[PDB]
């Protein structure tokens, strides 16, 4: 792990970004973990947060022209990432604007992304739901998607169905031949936090894994 | 009147990013305006930069104490979040636990709850006043305490020309409310720094608009 790693997942916990328990997810899934980035929520924590997205992006070598936040939660992190891209990564990242959705429409607010190479920044991923609608976003803007950036990839399957068992974030990359970014990955937080997860909740996050967890 | 380095820079850039434009424009309260300041333009990361850092200033130049940095749906959205970063970034201890939140157009507020919390709203543009009357509400229905407002430009236009008073849409808010509303500039600001730089046609268009809209 780098440094920026290390200090994001610190935070994660500081600020109960990172929970335990029992939560039923977006798809349908019964999780004994959750990870919640709308809990990074002071402006230290979102000057920390913003940093990390900016430093991954950066050290990707990722060209391109927009950097895209899906309505609502994306919306803030499009735009301090932004900034931080400015702030941290010198002359070729002046330029870079930012984009996102209204709900309801005129549906972009932003330079129209015709033919502009599209940046999506989200929080997490799991069966991959939220990229793939914003992906159709960006596509009906005629934008050509060229990256996507995750705080966290939870390393777990599309579906069950899938034999191959390949991640949301591996599905991604292979379907559009593009990078799929994580600060951290699901093996991070085990890993490196290990301490500060119990021997119950070791156990419930293998069973899990054993279900929903990639190849 | 006074114009601090930071101001004239701020203009500067919203002259070269078209955020500040001279030509016909039908405001949404149904004004004919000679003029357009379009903080949404303000759209690269340079730009974000420095406009976050200008609320900023602006923000710890006035002493206000608040808990909660509020921006309404949608483009407040994204001020709200840069300038509760730039704050515990430049602003010292006092802003570290600063929070922001923001509402969404139907089921509705992202963030902490507002309850019992000191609220600062922050917007683009104050013409007649009737964008953050309507973010006053929706804070109200959430039972938070609103202490302050902050914009990017005062126009220093009244709420309705039948007032004969003529007090502007800033001043109608603060003297309701007993609350400060601060902007990073007015128009006063961008006419006294622009100079000649505002044409003469350009010029003429504006006074007489103020002839009509002006605040006493
Ligand atoms: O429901 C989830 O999958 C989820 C898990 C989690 O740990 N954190 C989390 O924020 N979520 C929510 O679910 C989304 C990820 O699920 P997918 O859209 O299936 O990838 C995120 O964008 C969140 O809205
Ligand atoms: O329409 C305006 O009055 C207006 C003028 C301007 O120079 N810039 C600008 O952005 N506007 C839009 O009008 C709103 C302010 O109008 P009021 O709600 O009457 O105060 C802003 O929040 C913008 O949506
Ligand atoms: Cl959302
Ligand atoms: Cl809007």
């Amino acid at each position: 792990l780098e440094d920026y790693q290390k200090n994001f997942l610190e935070l994660a916990i500081e600020c109960q970004a990172l929970r335990f328990g029992s939560f039923k997810l977006k798809s349908g899934r019964e999780s004994p973990y959750f990870f919640n980035l709308g809990l990074f929520n002071t402006g230290k924590l979102l000057s920390n947060l913003a940093t990390a997205y900016a430093i991954a992006i950066i050290q990707s070598d990722l060209k391109f022209d927009v950097i895209f936040g899906p309505a609502y939660k994306g919306i803030p992190l499009a735009a301090i990432v932004c900034v931080k891209l400015a702030e941290i990564g010198g002359s070729k990242f002046q330029n870079i604007q930012y984009a996102f959705n209204r709900k309801e429409a005129g549906i972009i607010v932003g330079s129209a992304l015709e033919n502009k190479r599209i940046l999506i920044i989200d929080d997490v991923m799991t069966a991959g739901t939220a990229i793939n609608e914003a992906f159709e976003i960006i596509s009906n803007a005629k934008g050509q998607v060229v990256g996507s950036i995750i705080a966290l990839d939870r390393q777990e399957v599309v579906s069950t169905d899938d034999k191959e068992g390949l991640s949301a974030t591996q599905t991604v990359s292979k379907k559009y031949g593009i990078p799929v970014l994580s600060i951290v990955s699901l093996i991070h937080i085990i890993t490196y936090l290990e301490g500060r997860i119990t021997a119950e909740e070791k156990s419930k996050i293998e069973q899990y894994l054993q279900t929903y967890g990639a190849s």
